[PDB]
């Protein structure tokens, strides 16, 4: 688990990861994907195309160049599209379930999936039911998908308030003078162009975080090819903090989105809650809820559940690396594991995996890291109706 991994943020792909529970509730990100945006590609190439013809190029600049010309011809018609990285990034989450878990996906066990309307949310809930029924082809499963999940899966369309603030909001000054002062262009555009310091700053600040962008998504997409060496480790530290501030105000728990952010976030949690209570009372009879969606739901949905530290509210920018870290939230293929078990005297216990490690709440339990369960859904519930009230401020 190199540091150049991991200043990738979200972009970094999914970790390595080489009794028994009645039921497992889930939310996944899709696995590793193609860009889905050729906005960088197309800023990198038209800066080096202009400065080829004012004879700006170095030797460097000209091998980027036909590198970047040959990125944008093996992209086109990829643009979005689950990778094969990603279809064995769900495959290995999926293996490791059933082999550590095997009684529960026994015998007929009945498993639901459901996914968002967009094809890689659609093909990473394929790569990974498809390794489900290989190794248990007597599962019962339900496959669905669509718009229909809105809005437990895309609440952040649909919330008025949260749309305006994403685009819009306050925190979108503060990422802007954040990477004016961490991001010095020159030093980078050096290698590439001669006479660098004749770009205006802004112009050299988008070429820089373009080129990073690009470089960023690369190890996503299972082309054997890699451009982590255009930027020094230092380079890409100061871009990932950039990245992560900007993750951190626009999706989760920074006091600039007074929880905005995270409150959008409920409708999810308390279905997660229901459907736990549906199969614990008998109403379901499935022993897992699968949900696969974007890191756009993982991120509010894990600070709202108020696993340590994901919601921390940090008053100073600079200070936000420290405390909260996108790459442990949301890397590629991240995805939370409710397991539910029941003991010798049918007491109920959860375990809550983020990334198939166990996870803290801030409530108390004797025997970590498993809670009572009654304790952790009221707990929950507590924190949907703060997240109603916090709505309820922006009523919009």
């Amino acid at each position: 688990q190199t540091k150049i991994q991991k200043y990738a943020g979200t972009a970094m792909p999914y970790p390595n990861r080489t009794m028994t529970p009645f039921y497992i509730n889930h939310l996944g990100r899709h696995g590793a994907r193609f860009p889905t945006s050729r906005k960088a590609l197309d800023k990198v190439e038209k800066v080096l195309v202009s400065a080829q013809q004012e004879n700006g190029l170095t030797s460097e600049g000209m091998a980027l160049l036909s590198m970047i010309r040959r990125l944008s011809r093996l992209f086109d018609g990829q643009w979005g599209k689950l990778s094969k990285l990603g279809e064995t990034e769900q495959e290995g989450i999926a293996g490791r379930m059933i082999r550590n878990y095997p009684q529960l996906f026994s015998n007929s066990a009945k498993i639901e999936a459901i996914a968002t309307y967009v094809p890689r949310s659609i093909n990473s809930m394929d790569a990974f039911l498809s390794c489900m029924i290989r190794h248990n082809p007597a599962l019962q499963v339900q496959r669905s998908e669509g718009k229909q999940y809105n809005h437990i899966l895309r609440f952040f369309d649909l919330n008025k308030s949260y749309v305006n603030y994403k685009e819009k909001g306050d925190w979108l000054p503060i990422y802007k003078a954040f990477v004016h002062k961490k991001i010095s262009p020159v030093p980078i555009m050096k290698k590439f162009l001669l006479n660098p310091e004749q770009y205006l700053d802004k112009e050299a600040e988008e070429f820089v975080m373009a080129l990073f962008s690009v470089a960023a998504i690369l190890p996503d997409t299972s082309i054997p090819l890699n451009l982590e060496d255009l930027f020094t480790l230092d380079e890409w530290h100061r871009y990932w903090q950039t990245q992560n501030l900007r993750q951190y105000m626009s999706k989760s728990s920074a006091p600039v989105g007074k929880m905005l952010p995270v409150a959008i976030a409920w409708p999810l949690l308390s279905e997660f809650i229901r459907s736990a209570q549906e199969v614990i009372s008998g109403k379901s009879d499935y022993q897992a809820n699968f949900r696969f969606a974007h890191d756009n739901t993982v991120i509010p949905f894990v600070s709202l559940m108020g696993i340590e530290k994901t919601d921390v509210q940090v008053c100073r920018p600079d200070s936000v690396s420290v405390y909260w870290k996108d790459y442990e939230i949301s890397p590629m293929a991240a995805n939370v594991q409710w397991l539910f078990y029941r003991d010798r005297d049918q007491r109920i216990w959860v375990k809550i995996l983020l990334n198939e490690e166990a996870a803290a709440l801030p409530i108390s339990t004797a025997c970590f890291p498993y809670y009572s369960w009654e304790k952790t859904r009221i707990f929950f519930n507590q924190r949907i109706e703060m997240a109603k009230k916090t709505l309820s401020v922006f009523n919009e």
